[PDB]
């Protein structure tokens, strides 16, 4: 029934890994088309019975923040563009315009009076103004998680359906810096039929152009059948601006950008200005233009040609609308009337272009090639590879993943009930979804905006996190309070969230201490939420005011706990060391929480006068020369000291880890009987070129391979406990921690690059895995793609996005590094993995930002490190372009991206408290996730509707016998179901009415959406 995504290598015309292996990448001067060749065409190709149909598509690229904030651009530019578009399109029925960024459109439309709204709806309904993609933004494709790509698409398309009564089926992505197959994956499952991309490596444009493979059916790398395919048009030239969209010669094309004649402060750098079209010059000008068009048409298979007409924040001034429209109308009138050209040219929209292309295809005029793979890493020229932005502004990249999870948890927790309008749940969820969606912009999460714009995005995300916490905590109070006692005030804070890893220790002291005492408050309720649809255990930690605390569940069963000190690291300018200080006023308590699928579990923390029976205390060892005491307030175990030395640790039955005298992992032993496998962490630094092009927010242009960070004699802190042990070391710019809880370790790096200008800090893992030139990285948290290090490409070209994980393997051993934040990384030699931590760059990199990256702030990066024997696993063949995680690595990724949420009850007594919610929820197979649960209706709706997005990943079979699991039917999660429908992933179109109101589970690597309707 399901396609096998492991064992069948798809047969495609172009497979991007294979193409890379064969391509030359030489950067030769191609003439006027600098990165191509001098295109030749047969004038006799087009004739009376076979004309070239040309669609000139006006557009305006509007960045939702970049060098100005969203609101600054809206006020200065976009409100004028949209206001003038409305007027000019209304007045000029043949003029056309496409619009991509619904965040700006919604911002505009809600300032419009009813008359103008009506006018706007009319120009949409008549096809003059066409929305393309219809997402809130045009998202980055490298760093974004697929869940947030879907979130932002749904936010914009839901707005469009509600207010404009349209749903785009053509996508326009002219600016993300490289392109991912996650986009056609999501688009094709959201009703799309066509997409367009632009920023692909110049060598790839030349290669595909030569073969007329710029239009292709883009399928997923594992897709044998081709049911994922989406028609894709890649534009052939260096930019989406007018000089690079009319044809191969920008000196000619620039003369047809009528905004460049002087009064607009634009000119043509090729030194020939546009000239106003007149009767005396129209034949000559038409000749030049048609020649460019016919050359462009040579690169494509049909007689239908797409000519975008636009640039950044274009179509602003009334005079600009006039100058472009009138001059092009004069060219069209001449060209279309002169038979010798055999051209019919008109303003069009993107959908009109694709419709005409497919008519030609249906007429047998063309067949299109099939393609799989991705389009990373982009270079726009020479060796300028855009791998810098995989890491730029990493604090905000990590914040993206935190907010991603909190949006999911807030929508899920609140979905279980209908809420009175006074609760403001819808309002707060809309704000949170919109701020996270905005950040998916290709100058948001990418870290390529001006400093003040990064600040605006951070403030917006901070407000979104507060909104999520508010919704979550009201939801928990309702889900766990006896209904006849439940007495909400929708403004009150019943719980506060406690998050151990954001912003993180040494980033912000934001964590509340639970204050208990015999004379004040003996105990405190805490509640964990588990957004995943299976039972889950995870260690959780809280700060408490006494070491003498015991844990119980709400049946009053003792729960084993471990108390540890609260350690913070400080740069001691007196001693010039980085060393830990122990709190004397608070302590950490850790215990295993067990939480139902998509559910809640309540525990109680109680103080006592002496060591509790079921609470243990960690030992602590500080390794350094010249130690000084470390008192720990009331903590019962004395800190030990020693000179630096190698150490080994083992928690539970888990691996045994060995560390160097500098506190860095050196080996992992999986079992008592097994070998100590070399796995060495190392920190290195890249610099910047003194001569030649400089690294900046976009570009990574290292001055050679990385050099090891000089570590000196760092202070190492070892904490050894029954439930959790750790080794932490204060290195220059990084406090590096390895945490062991009895499985794959967790790594945390508190990265503070300080004032180290022109430095990029990298964390490398060195092993003996015989990986050669192969490694695997993920795309948007959705899939893992095989990469091959190519020595024909420079180091920065071998860097790829690491949005959630990467791995190397040989026949017997795999090492997988999972990340809690998108960063850039590579495997630059056999057996190595490396991932960039932060970068601080003093120069601009000539891509328009006009600043370096000098606004770094401490960030806590999190990882899981999974070493596994893989000789028994059924893996794809050598020729397959995908790889797949094991169960342990997938669960490890889930532990980083969707951890248990922790709530602390905010007052002394919670009357009517309950022990659990969701005990009856089905515990689904481990590869299945409920990516989204969202109530789609407000409380006054007679028929309530709840939408679910189900994703099943594909995990490697390695001989672990599959256990019993329960079928998950999302349509029966809420009572009184009246209908279950399969829908597009945006929930906007019903695709199947489901028998028995049962939502089937999905196939490996597939994602489906369902909407259940309930009588209320
Ligand atoms: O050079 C790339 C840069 N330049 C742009 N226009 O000049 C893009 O709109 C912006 O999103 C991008 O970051
Ligand atoms: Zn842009």
């Amino acid at each position: 029934q399901c396609q096998d995504v492991v064992q069948d290598v798809p047969n495609v015309d172009v497979q991007m890994l294979e193409l890379y292996d064969r391509m030359s990448f030489k950067d030769i001067d191609g003439g006027v088309w600098k990165q191509g060749w001098n295109i030749k065409y047969d004038p006799l190709k087009y004739n009376a019975h076979h004309k070239l149909k040309v669609f000139v598509v006006p557009h305006s690229h509007n960045d939702p923040g970049w060098i100005q904030t969203f609101e600054e651009y809206y006020q200065h530019d976009t409100k004028h563009i949209l206001s003038n578009a409305l007027r000019h399109l209304h007045d000029n029925p043949e003029m056309k315009f496409i619009w991509a960024e619904i965040s700006y459109f919604a911002r505009f439309y809600h300032d419009l009076g009813e008359n103008k709204k009506l006018q706007m709806k009319s120009i949409v309904k008549n096809g003059q103004l066409e929305f393309v993609t219809g997402g809130w933004v045009m998202p980055d494709e490298a760093n974004s998680h697929w869940r947030n790509v879907l979130l932002q698409l749904t936010e914009g398309q839901t707005w469009l359906k509600q207010f404009m009564n349209v749903t785009p089926t053509a996508s326009w992505a002219i600016d993300p810096f490289g392109h991912s197959p996650t986009m056609p994956y999501i688009l094709q499952k959201s009703g799309f039929k066509n997409m367009l991309i632009q920023r692909t490596h110049y060598s790839v444009k030349k290669e595909l152009a030569q073969q007329r493979q710029l239009e292709f059916l883009w399928r997923q790398i594992w897709d044998n059948k081709g049911d994922t395919a989406l028609f894709t048009h890649m534009m052939p030239f260096y930019s989406y601006d007018i000089p690079h969209t009319c044809g191969p010669d920008p000196k000619v094309c620039c003369q047809f950008d009528f905004k460049r004649m002087g009064s607009f402060g634009l000119s043509c750098p090729w030194k020939v200005p546009p000239r106003t079209i007149s009767d005396q010059n129209v034949a000559a000008r038409s000749d030049l233009l048609v020649d460019q068009w016919k050359k462009k048409a040579e690169l494509y298979r049909t007689n239908v040609l797409l000519i975008p007409l636009g640039d950044d924040f274009r179509f602003k001034q009334n005079t600009e609308w006039d100058v472009q429209r009138v001059n092009y109308e004069r060219l069209f009138e001449h060209i279309n009337s002169q038979a010798h050209f055999n051209v019919q040219a008109q303003f069009g929209t993107l959908q009109e272009y694709f419709d005409a292309v497919h008519q030609a295809e249906r007429a047998g005029q063309a067949e299109f090639p099939t393609l799989s793979g991705d389009f990373f890493t982009y270079a726009d020229r020479s060796d300028n590879y855009w791998s810098g932005y995989y890491t730029s502004r990493p604090y905000h990249k990590r914040m993206d993943r935190v907010l991603m999870h909190y949006v999911r948890a807030a929508e899920m927790l609140s979905a279980w009930h209908s809420w009175d309008g006074m609760a403001r749940i819808e309002e707060r969820l809309e704000q949170a979804r919109r701020e996270l969606s905005l950040f998916q912009h290709h100058d948001g999460i990418t870290g390529t905006a001006k400093t003040h714009v990064v600040v605006d995005y951070e403030q917006r995300m901070q407000e979104a996190l507060k909104a999520c916490q508010m919704v979550m905590q009201q939801s928990v109070y309702r889900l766990l309070t006896k209904p006849s006692i439940y007495s909400p005030d929708f403004s009150f804070s019943y719980f506060t969230l406690d998050d151990s890893r954001w912003p993180g220790s040494g980033v912000e002291d934001s964590r509340t201490t639970i204050i208990l005492g015999e004379d004040i408050l003996p105990s405190k309720h805490v509640v964990m939420h588990n957004t995943l649809p299976h039972w889950r255990e995870q260690l959780v930690d809280f700060y408490v005011s006494s070491p003498f605390v015991s844990v119980t569940d709400l049946a009053n069963n003792p729960v084993e706990a471990q108390v540890s000190p609260v350690w913070s690291w400080h740069h001691d300018t007196l001693t010039k060391t980085i060393h830990p200080q122990g709190s004397t006023t608070k302590y950490r308590i850790i215990f295993k929480a067990r939480v139902p699928p998509m559910g809640l579990a309540t525990y109680v923390l109680t103080i006592s006068d002496s060591k509790p029976e079921h609470t243990s205390y960690a030992s602590n060892l500080l390794l350094r020369k010249n130690p000084t005491s470390l008192p720990l307030g009331q903590y019962p175990e004395d800190v030990k000291f020693g000179d630096p030395r190698e150490i080994s640790l083992r928690v539970g039955n888990g691996p045994t880890l060995a560390f160097s005298e500098q506190g860095l992992l050196k080996s992992i032993q999986l079992t008592q009987d097994s070998p100590h496998v070399p796995v060495h962490f190392k920190f290195l630094k890249y610099g910047v070129r003194s001569h030649g092009d400089r690294s900046g927010a976009y570009l990574f242009l290292p001055n050679g391979p990385a050099s090891p960070v000089e570590l000196g004699q760092p202070v190492v802190l070892v904490t050894k406990g029954k439930l959790e042990s750790s080794v932490s070391v204060g290195l220059p710019s990084v406090v590096h921690q390895t945490i062991m809880r009895g499985g794959a370790p967790e790594i945390r790096n508190l990265v503070d690059i300080g004032s180290l200008d022109n430095t990029e800090i990298v964390m490398r893992l060195e092993t003996h895995i015989d990986s050669g030139d192969i490694f695997y990285t993920d795309l948007n948290g959705l899939q893992f793609i095989k990469r091959r290090r190519l020595d024909k490409l420079p180091l920065q070209a071998n860097y790829y996005p690491i949005p959630s994980g990467m791995f190397i393997e040989d026949a017997n051993t795999r090492l997988t590094l999972l990340t809690g934040q998108p960063l850039g990384g590579s495997s630059l030699a056999s057996g190595e993995l490396e991932i960039m931590q932060d970068r601080r760059l003093a120069s601009d990199d000539e891509r328009g930002l006009g600043q370096g990256v000098l606004d770094n702030k401490p960030v806590l990066h999190i990882y899981r490190l999974v070493l596994e024997k893989v000789n028994n696993c059924v893996r794809p063949s050598k020729l397959h372009p995908a790889g797949y995680l094991t169960s342990a690595a997938h669960k490890a990724s889930q532990s980083l991206l969707d951890p248990l949420d922790k709530f602390i009850f905010a007052e002394n007594e919670w009357i009517g408290a309950q022990g659990q919610f969701g005990g009856d929820h089905p515990s689904a197979r481990e590869d299945l996730d409920v990516s989204v649960m969202r109530r789609l209706t407000k409380s006054s709706a007679k028929t309530q509707r709840v939408g679910y997005v189900l994703h099943r990943t594909n995990l490697m079979q390695c001989g672990t016998p599959e256990e019993h699991t329960q079928k998950l039917d999302v349509c029966h999660l809420l009572p009184n179901v009246a209908r279950c429908e399969r829908t597009t992933l945006t929930f906007l179109q019903n695709l199947e009415h489901l028998d028995g109101m049962v939502a089937p589970e999905v196939c490996p690597m597939e994602t489906a959406a369902y909407v259940s309707s309930h009588s209320s």
